[PDB]
């Protein structure tokens, strides 16, 4: 574990070839004295470099801020990567993300499994933890990682087409959220990628409330996705605020994650228990055992596709995991 510290800035080598950098003019002053006219920074963040003028050197790969990013970015900024890594043994690639700082170790992870230096997901995230210690991948980057593992198998997964519909959610039992922690005032959002396409919020005193006794919340959804999908379900509150308005904010119940294309023909349920679900708050706010079920069809016929997806036009049998290492020893150090 070789990592570095400028001041405020951690540039941890995973590889020789492979940096992560943690949360400007002290970036370059680093990379250029070590690296110079070599190194390209993959910047995960929402927010970019304009101003930088050595943003020349930075491709804005915009993910998620939270989320694990769609199937397809993570896939393409790879093969990106893979692509500079490839174009002079001199180029090093510079992972950069907000400092929800599993952007950066999913990214990692992936180029693992993409440079075939592994082809299972457990031992690139134990190579990664090992590397990036305290930084914990969520189960729907897992599950992704999941995914990359599938499509670069030595028989790779090709992902179906069909449509998924997601007749309705069940979360059980009910979870503590309100003030006296004993329910719950829940609303759940459905995206595709990070297009919000539903949601059941409504007006606050719309928005029936539970308790123990309810028993589980059951809620109707009627949508038909496909590709990758996020469900989160969220706890409304309201406060007085200065002016005597209804401040209302809201606290997520837990997030979830998973790409329709994975998704074995006659499933008609996707369950999620507690350890398979992301984002969630403190274990208190649980109860035993709790969990969450989708109840589900996938439709008869594709969807039309707007844009391929970048493993159809990819194959990795060939690729050298040399590549992420400037020398055997090295490589070999790492197994
Ligand atoms: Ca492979
Ligand atoms: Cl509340
Ligand atoms: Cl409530």
């Amino acid at each position: 574990v070789t990592s570095y510290t400028k001041g405020d800035l951690d540039f941890t080598y995973v590889t020789s070839r492979i940096i992560v950098m943690s949360f400007v003019d002290d970036i370059r002053s680093f990379l250029d004295s070590r690296h110079l006219d070599h190194y390209t920074v993959y910047n995960l963040s929402p927010k970019s470099y304009r101003t930088a003028k050595f943003h020349s050197r930075v491709s804005e790969c915009s993910w998620p801020i939270r989320q694990a990013p769609s199937l397809h970015n993570l896939f393409a900024v790879c093969r990106n990567m893979y692509n500079w890594l490839l174009q002079n043994p001199k180029n090093v690639c510079v992972v950069h993300c907000l400092d929800g700082r599993a952007a950066s170790s999913i990214l990692v992870g992936a180029m693992f499994i993409f440079c075939n230096l592994y082809s299972t997901p457990g031992p690139a995230v134990r190579l990664l933890y090992a590397k990036r210690p305290g930084i914990g991948l969520s189960p729907s980057h897992r599950r992704y990682l999941g995914y990359m593992c599938d499509l670069l198998a030595d028989k790779p997964y090709r992902p179906h087409f069909k449509p998924l519909t997601i007749k309705s959610i069940t979360v059980s039992p009910v979870p503590f959220f309100n003030k006296q922690r004993n329910g719950c005032r829940p609303y759940c959002d459905v995206l595709i990628g990070e297009t919000k396409i539903y949601t059941t919020c409504a007006d606050f005193e719309r928005m029936k409330e539970y308790r123990v006794q309810d028993g589980k919340i059951f809620i109707p959804l009627s949508i038909t996705v496909q590709g990758d999908v996020v469900v989160s379900m969220y706890h409304l509150r309201s406060t007085i605020g200065s002016r005597l308005q209804a401040k209302v904010t809201n606290t997520q119940i837990f997030q979830l994650q998973f790409h329709t294309g994975f998704i074995p023909l006659d499933t008609t349920v996707l369950k999620f228990t507690k350890p398979e679900l992301d984002a969630c708050d403190v274990p208190e706010k649980y109860p035993q055992l709790f969990q969450v079920t989708l109840d589900v069809e996938l439709q008869p016929h594709d969807k039309v596709m707007e844009l391929t997806p970048p493993w159809e036009h990819y194959c990795t049998k060939d690729v050298n995991p040399s590549i992420l290492f400037s020398s055997h020893q090295e490589h070999q150090d790492t197994l």
